[PDB]
């Protein structure tokens, strides 16, 4: 029995992450095969005695048999990923103790996993941080569950305005971001580049208000969220994900909105060639192409702006020609710096990244902004050196079907009269193209122009807007 | 034109709360009458120009006409309520500035409002704190939205056990109560008497898990809650209510589960006797009688235990014979002592009570426990002196249909073997009657016995339980 890379080169016959991860998935596939083959009903398969016998059966069936398990893993790439974490993993240590890590590199067109990083060192710690451990995705939830959906429902567009004025959770506590209680109105791009929380809160509220099927979106991408009624959901509250699953969500946006399920096994077959298992592809249009490519545009600037990650500086210095590939991405940060994420894509690959501590104590303030950003730049450069064409040179581009409205920079809506405490006002001033994913684009400017805001908020907002005309 | 008390005695012809409150409701009733009479379609009634003309019409129609508006108000009672707040209202001032107040006294069998208190003094402050201002009900939400429903769905019973171990909101913050992060397991009665938050959190979660129609319950009682997906809902988060509306919810539990809509107007009629308006009664069985009378039992002890209110001590001293009537009740307290409530019933009346500040700054720590408790005791004694039989001498009593199970005091479930990390254990020790509102009563003891709790929680819990056998 052997496990091979994707070219058939043997990984091992039946002591690191690659081996145990591929062996485990293979055993799962063997278990279904065997239940079926023996005509075990999904009823009798609910007995835990029979389950356990079939799992041991599937294990021995691999040890003893002459099976050929074909993984998606790319051997040059996955080795380079291992060398990189061995050489540069110390760069994650931020003086809060040893920092753990997981990464998963995914082909955007197939869902196939090319290489991953399970942790700093299997021999010192076995936990698989790429495939098993589950942590809040934090703000990398935003592009998926809040803004992406709002755009796909045609409820906002790329230059739409949101409230980031102070507001509280229903319990009375203020919604914090770092240690800021909020500012004022802002565009979607500034909310994204900075990653503020209040714009996201208000976005999910608007989704709820319009009864949007938010679950439907998330389940099409294989996310399991037990409870959607949670004020902080769009910031990562009440969600817990593997790096492998989460990469798959960023693969959806990368791939112009088309989900392909993740996999590390493509095929199992007996020595005589019987196909015991075969990955069956199953594409799903989760976001409209308009949505996904507008979103790519915004995420490009998350990395260019360098607000919450230094990544592009780090990569520019290691590999300027690679830094000019069309990178997009989003960071995340939990409320006490327990977890940092960085999600990266080009049109070809998505690289997912998490760091944190196995027991969930805090990292330093900058573990995400700087350390993980620097580590990942090294990791990305290692992958490129090992396979020079793999990230590709293609550009993300707006899909023909995107609609483009002309809007006021200050309302993110079309100019036109509006009512302010008595008189109608000629709503005027500098303008910008906004990208929408509906039929009509952006609407007439109306008073409640932003996503969110209280009466005083708008009183203050409209005061400022007026004195500029 | 005149407004009368319920005996026909004239209040006024067309300068305090009584006048403006009764005039306002009467004008609303006149508006519907007139729209109808003139054959104005609910379409044309959506025009705000026509709305405004009909509201001015309805106002002049009262000034000019010879209408006889019959209120539910009891004249002796409502006067005594006004004297009481004038004499004793200074008892609310807790050194956080002038404290405002509202109360509403409701007949449990009719919904009729007998008397209310709009504030400390109309001449100094017009705001109607009984009928217009809206504030979180805080923990007085619990009996209605969390425990009452759980019991009515047959998901818990009176001695059922809940977790009050530490746990966080989905955002990472711990659920606080005063400045405690939690303790351990506890019975429903201790959770109620103390008013802890974590047992309620876990209760609403279990309701959500079983897809219970919680909205259905709350809307039958006339509550408008815009969003049910809120972790703190059962503690008062995301709800805002008048004292009049909230009294009506406590009227539902008082009246063995049968809602009657609140009203201050019973009848409007023209000089020649034409009935322009008549209150039409509309009873609804919101909770089963089993639920409502079990709940009465628990709420009796909220006041007897004197944990979160001194009320019974205060009343015992002013009027011991009245203190022996069968009082039940619940306090509430917002997260920064912005609002205090006390809800009181006997089988005949429900008295609702709020205090706080018009601008929502904090009250002192004890404004609810002590000051409002003392004020209300005075208010209740004033009402009794003015109408001696009005609170009545009846007892709340368990309804025949309540089921009574024998359960272990420590699991609040029936004794029987259970699995603890290996061996099966003879689950034993002292016992208690638990009251249920289903067909079967309490179930077999199983491992996850409490409402809520994490794996460690139960590890700790079961450790303690074991070493006692
Ligand atoms: B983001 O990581 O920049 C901001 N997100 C948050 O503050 C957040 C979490 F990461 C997780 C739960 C709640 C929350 F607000
Ligand atoms: B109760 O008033 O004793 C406890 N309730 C609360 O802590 C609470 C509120 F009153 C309002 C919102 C949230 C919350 F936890
Ligand atoms: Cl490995
Ligand atoms: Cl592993
Ligand atoms: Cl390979
Ligand atoms: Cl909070
Ligand atoms: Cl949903
Ligand atoms: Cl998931
Ligand atoms: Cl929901
Ligand atoms: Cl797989
Ligand atoms: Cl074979
Ligand atoms: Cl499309
Ligand atoms: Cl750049
Ligand atoms: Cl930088
Ligand atoms: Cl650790
Ligand atoms: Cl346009
Ligand atoms: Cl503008
Ligand atoms: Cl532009
Ligand atoms: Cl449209
Ligand atoms: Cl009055
Ligand atoms: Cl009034
Ligand atoms: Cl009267
Ligand atoms: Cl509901
Ligand atoms: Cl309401
Ligand atoms: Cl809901
Ligand atoms: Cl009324
Ligand atoms: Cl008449
Ligand atoms: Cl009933
Ligand atoms: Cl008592
Ligand atoms: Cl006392
Ligand atoms: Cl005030
Ligand atoms: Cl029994
Ligand atoms: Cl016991
Ligand atoms: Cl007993
Ligand atoms: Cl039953
Ligand atoms: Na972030
Ligand atoms: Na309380």
């Amino acid at each position: 029995s052997e496990i091979t890379y994707s070219d058939g080169t043997v990984i091992a016959s039946i002591r690191d992450y690659l081996y145990f991860t591929t062996l485990a998935e293979a055993q799962e596939r063997m278990y279904d095969y065997l239940a079926q083959r023996d005509n075990v009903s999904a009823k009798e398969l609910k007995n835990e005695a029979t389950q356990k016998f079939y799992r041991d059966l599937a294990a021995k069936e691999i040890e003893n048999g002459g099976y050929k398990i074909t993984t998606t893993i790319d051997q040059k790439i996955h080795s380079a990923m291992q060398s990189a974490v061995a050489d540069y993993g110390y760069l994650l240590d931020d003086g809060t103790g040893r920092v753990e890590v997981g990464n998963v590199l995914m082909d955007n067109q197939t869902g196939a996993i090319l290489g991953f990083v399970g942790g700093r060192n299997y021999q010192e710690n076995q936990n698989n941080h790429a495939f098993d451990t589950k942590r809040s995705p934090a703000s990398t939830t935003k592009p998926l569950l809040a803004y992406g959906i709002a755009i796909d429902q045609g409820l906002m567009g790329s230059e739409t305005i949101l409230s980031n004025y102070p507001t509280n959770f229903a319990n009375g506590n203020p919604i914090m971001y770092a240690n800021s209680k909020g500012t004022g109105m802002m565009t979607l791009g500034e909310a994204l580049n900075y990653s503020w929380n209040i714009p996201a809160y208000w976005t999910y509220r608007m989704l709820r208000e319009n009864g949007v099927d938010v679950k439907g979106y998330m389940e099409k991408m294989g996310y399991e969220i037990p409870e959607y009624g949670i004020e902080s959901l769009p910031m990562g509250g009440g969600i817990e994900v593997t790096v492998a699953q989460h990469t798959n969500g960023y693969q959806t946006l990368a791939n112009n909105g088309v989900y392909h399920q993740k996999h590390v096994i493509s095929k199992i077959e007996a020595a005589d060639g019987r196909v015991v298992y075969e990955y069956q592809d199953k594409p799903v249009q989760v976001y409209s192409k308009a949505t996904a490519t507008i979103m790519q545009g915004l995420l490009r600037e998350v990395l260019s702006s360098r607000v919450t990650t230094t990544f592009k500086s780090n990569l520019t210095s290691l590999n300027p020609t690679l830094a000019n590939a069309d990178w997009i991405g989003k960071t995340g940060t939990t409320g006490q710096d327990e977890n940092m994420w960085l999600m990266l894509s080009t049109p070809r690959l998505t690289l997912g990244g998490w760091i944190g501590h196995d027991d969930n104590h805090s990292l330093s303030q900058q573990a995400g902004y700087s350390n993980n950003s620097n580590y990942m730049a090294h990791l990305v450069n290692a992958i490129q050196q090992a396979s020079p064409s793999i990230w590709g040179n293609e550009r993300f581009a707006l899909d023909p079907s995107v609609v483009k409205s002309e809007v006021l920079k200050s309302t993110g809506q079309k100019p036109g009269k509006v009512s302010v405490e008595g008189k109608e006002v000629e709503v005027t001033g500098s303008t910008v193209t906004s990208y929408w994913a509906n039929k009509s684009g952006a609407p007439a400017t109306s008073y409640r122009f932003a996503i969110g805001g209280s009466d005083a908020d708008y009183q203050n907002a409209w005061s400022s807007i007026v004195g500029s005309l």
